[PDB]
């Protein structure tokens, strides 16, 4: 039941710190917006192919994400192995579809889906699906 | 030469996400308090002596700390090779004396130093010094 406390932190937020592994083995850090699927215990995020974090995950898919509790001090960290889609290549391909689904979960119903599809392709957007294999941290009550 | 806008972020905060390298190569994350010396350009944090997977810090001290800005997405990341003191073993050893100065830098004059001293020994506290090698991130704008 202790993991339920760590999952709750992840569920109560939409932004976290994604840590990837550089070519030299050193950690690389950045923040990302995300959607947490409690059903499959997945964390879904959108990223760009040319970005460092993306090139890192292509060589080494291991990833972790730290998320702060609402007190801004307590936290939970999800660790797992990323599953990336190829980059959007056409406004109607499967990657763009999964990204349309994510956007709905993050921001809601987009206004100009056609413009969105165009943008996903222009930015070579990739959907990062990170199944949670292990969670650690210091959830509220422990800090 | 680092981006002054990125250093301002670090100097305007006191907590961030520390990332060290575990044995398997995965980063180990946590929310920590830090002190930033803007002249010597270094960051100092207090940590229990690492055990198990986290112990790898002793042979591969490369670390990074991400610090959040006050706006929506801005953040800075300080990268460097950490130097570690030996773990605190005596309420009055060099390490504890060093952690007292760290506490003063971060919080100020402590109520009861004798409690602090024994607490440092009890947690096998180590003073980690991260001289800044590289600084990256997303700089905040005029606000
Ligand atoms: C207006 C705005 C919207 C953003 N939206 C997202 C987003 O939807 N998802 C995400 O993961 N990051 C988002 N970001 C931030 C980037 O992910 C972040 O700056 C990035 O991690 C750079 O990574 P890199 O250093 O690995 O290239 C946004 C930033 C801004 C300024």
């Amino acid at each position: 039941v202790f993991d339920d406390k760590l999952l709750a932190v992840i569920s109560g937020n939409s932004i976290g710190v994604l840590a990837t592994i550089k070519h030299d083995g050193r950690p690389q850090l950045s923040n990302v917006q995300y959607h947490f699927d409690p059903r499959k215990l997945l964390i879904q995020v959108s990223i760009a192919e040319p970005r460092a974090k993306t090139r890192n995950l292509r060589r080494d898919p291991r990833a972790s994400i730290l998320v702060d509790a609402d007190d801004g001090w307590s936290y939970a960290v999800a660790e797992g192995t990323a599953q990336l889609t190829p980059p959007a290549a056409a406004p109607d391909d499967d990657t763009v579809e999964a990204l349309i689904a994510l956007y709905r979960n993050i921001a809601g119903e987009h206004s100009d889906w056609d413009d969105y599809r165009q943008a996903m392709v222009t930015d070579r957007r990739v959907l990062l699906t990170l199944p949670i294999s292990h969670v650690y941290g210091l959830p509220p009550g422990m800090r």
